[PDB]
């Protein structure tokens, strides 16, 4: 029995792969810079993001949703890196969705003290259709409830290059990131990134 029904957790699956994965991260900011967004109530979020791929997710007035266009640029999101569209699909296929064609790519940074509150995945058309995480640098503690608000939460430590994909049941769960600590790490030095692939885009964009 698993800690998370559909969830499949892949310890260090991205270690190896890291280096290129960070490389990719920064040449994806050089075009669209990390940003820290505004939430519902006014307040900047404490992680810092970006997005690459066709779509990209995004504040838009008073609302969130995934754009073809940065609104910082005026551009559209840089390309899917192959390094992350590579891990992705040996991650989904290993996990059994061998289909999944993710066409957006969340790209999270957190420095010290950063914490994402707790939220569901929703914005996707087909929620059938899993979403992977991957893990770089800094360790940080992944919290997760159930399908509604107030649910008990259990905790996980995501460290350097964990990959999970989050599919079936674990697919709609409530989760968020912890306040992360501070620390060192050779290859990010002192954050942590997290990338976070969905098929944003409806099946009519595969055809
Ligand atoms: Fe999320």
């Amino acid at each position: 029995e698993p800690l998370a029904a559909g969830a499949v957790i892949l310890r260090r699956f991205a270690f190896n792969a890291a280096e290129q994965l960070i490389r990719d991260i920064n040449d994806v900011a050089s075009q669209s810079p990390f940003r820290q967004m505004v939430t519902p109530g006014g307040y900047t979020m404490s992680v810092a993001m970006t997005n690459c791929g066709h779509l990209g997710w995004t504040t838009h007035r008073q609302g969130y949703l995934y754009s073809p266009i940065d609104p910082q640029t005026n551009k559209p999101w840089p390309a899917m890196p192959q390094s992350f569209h590579n891990l992705c699909q040996r991650a989904a296929t290993a996990a059994g969705y061998p289909d999944f064609q993710p066409d957006a790519c969340l790209i999270n940074r957190y420095a010290p003290g950063a914490k994402l509150s707790l939220h569901q995945d929703k914005d996707e058309p087909d929620l059938r259709a899993p979403i992977v995480s991957v893990s770089l640098g800094l360790p940080a503690i992944f919290q997760f409830g159930g399908l509604k608000r107030n649910d008990p939460l259990k905790r996980l430590l995501l460290e350097h290059g964990d990959v999970v994909v989050w599919g079936g049941e674990s697919r709609l769960f409530y989760h968020g990131i912890q306040p992360l600590k501070a620390g060192f790490h050779p290859l990010t030095i002192d954050c942590r990134y997290n990338l976070t692939f969905r098929q944003a885009g409806k099946k009519e964009n595969l055809y």
